[PDB]
């Protein structure tokens, strides 16, 4: 299944889903309005609201209610981006300027903290008690994970498992808890709901994986990761496997939390060890991992497209 | 019921607070950690804390998760001041910012772990409503206004309302009590506002940015006419930096300090008045109190 045809399946949930954001920016403050609104209908690809929408369809839910988390989540994601654009001094972002750059940073974090405060009246209004408890879990561990890498060194010298249990435990639980959460609302069956939460990890696993090897992939958003020296996978298997020379050049840069003038000399380090093709080899696997915890859901229309977004993701 | 017999009376409890506080706040990065300790160390009288321990305690509550909803309320106090520090072109943005998000996310935890979805409903919207009043502020910095409520409402008040009503709420209290306990803690909240609002102008920022607060309204309309355009210019400036001597003049001379203290105590009476649908207990007592001491500065 390819995107056109997922878009097609998903185009009226999707747009319930356009209703259901566009309709909660009603403050008196139109500053949150203008703010909200120009970072949701800035192009957003809206996967983790469609994640939501499928699974609850892939488990044969009849209402409306996976409507209303699919969108709370794109809230919460919003909130996310609007602090991480701050967090990290953006000033442009999906060609065009971040909501810091026009708005400024106290907006930004505040309207920010707005759209999140409304999300959790969103999934408090939808009465599961487990659903808030998984949620507001997922966001609280994110944000954990983003004070430590801000108060601490970054340890070049981290095992590639321990790496990747930071992604399971932190990085990806939103994607985690996108799906299982739309799989709680549902009434799905236990094993039905293991399925969705190790896939929403896995894609979610394969989809950070992708998107730090695209962060190297230039000539057409590229360069921010080693330019405030981040230890992503791409970076540090050039790191093990290049030269001593690439070796301790990407080693000072992780060290310093600085790689400034540093892109095309790790480029070529990377290219002779295959790091990137190694990343989008290690991103595969979590795919077909995602792939495989579904199928102990029924075989329809909307399992396809979940495994179709998989596939996507991993190109 | 003075100040020290209330913190006795309320002392066990505070101490499963103050542990809470702990203990949801240990991590392995110590700016987290050292925030902890001065919140539990510090060095006010820690009002919201103690009312959302008295406001379960004085409709019956024998249990213990009045405690957690202590804690989360003192963690969603603390996350806003922590975003309010947050500045732009002219203790970092960025620990500000994501030390307050591991804080405010805590505090939805907590909240969700009581099982309360009533509890979860009000206290989901008074931390939306506080959100909205920052933002809020901030196009008021942009747009000042001279009206006259509304900012110190979800600044301040909204949070002590939804401290005491939660903390009824998770006791199962009567709807009578319920909104007695709601009241209070607006009443409160906006008495408490108020006296900060004077006690500025004794450390002095409100002046400096030119924020309308009820002290300087109060005086813009009263002083003389080049009081009134001092402070007019002022405010709609966002700049009286350098003006407090003057200002201070127009304050005593026409009674600003004075007239803004009689409306806190006239707040606080409101809400000992609506305390008086619970029954007669050393809690209430000691909830009475509080409404004196915090109108006494
Ligand atoms: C009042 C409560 C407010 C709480 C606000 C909740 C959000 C937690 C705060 C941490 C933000 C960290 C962003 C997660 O990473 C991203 C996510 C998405 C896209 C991205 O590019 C990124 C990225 O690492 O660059």
């Amino acid at each position: 299944m390819n995107l056109e045809k997922i878009n097609e399946l998903t185009a009226q949930d999707m747009a319930g889903v356009n209703a259901a954001i566009l309709e909660q920016l009603n403050s008196d403050v139109q500053l949150i309005n203008q703010l909200g609104y120009y970072i949701v209908s800035g192009g957003g690809k809206r996967i983790r609201p469609m994640i939501a929408v499928l699974a609850a369809r892939a488990v044969g839910y009849e209402g409306n209610a996976h409507v209303t988390i699919a969108a709370l989540i794109e809230f919460i994601h919003t909130a996310t981006l609007l602090h991480d654009d701050v967090v990290d001094e953006s000033d442009m972002r999906r060609g065009k300027a971040t909501a810091n750059a026009a708005f400024g940073n106290a907006a930004s974090v505040l309207v920010g903290d707005f759209i999140y405060t409304r999300a959790f009246q969103m999934m408090t209004s939808l009465g599961s008690l487990k659903v808030l408890e998984v949620m507001s879990e997922a966001v609280n561990v994110i944000a954990e994970g983003e004070v430590l890498q801000l108060m601490n060194v970054n340890d070049p010298d981290i095992t590639e498992e321990n790496y990747m249990r930071v992604i399971y435990s932190k990085t990806a639980r939103l994607f985690e808890a996108a799906a299982q959460c739309s799989g709680i609302l549902a009434g799905c069956t236990p094993e039905e709901e293991k399925g969705l939460q190790d896939y929403g990890r896995y894609l979610g696993t394969a989809f950070q994986l992708i998107d730090d090897l695209l962060d190297y992939n230039a000539d057409g958003n590229v360069g921010d990761d080693l330019n405030e020296g981040k230890p992503t996978l791409p970076l540090l298997h050039a790191m093990h496997h290049g030269t001593p020379e690439q070796a301790q050049m990407i080693r000072t840069a992780i060290e310093q939390g600085n790689g400034r003038h540093l892109l095309e000399p790790v480029l070529e380090a990377m290219n002779a060890c295959g790091s990137l093709e190694w990343t989008r080899q290690r991103a595969e696997e979590e795919a077909d991992k995602a792939i495989a915890a579904l199928q102990v859901l029924p075989d329809t229309p909307w399992r396809e497209a979940l495994i179709g977004l998989a596939h996507i993701a991993v190109q």
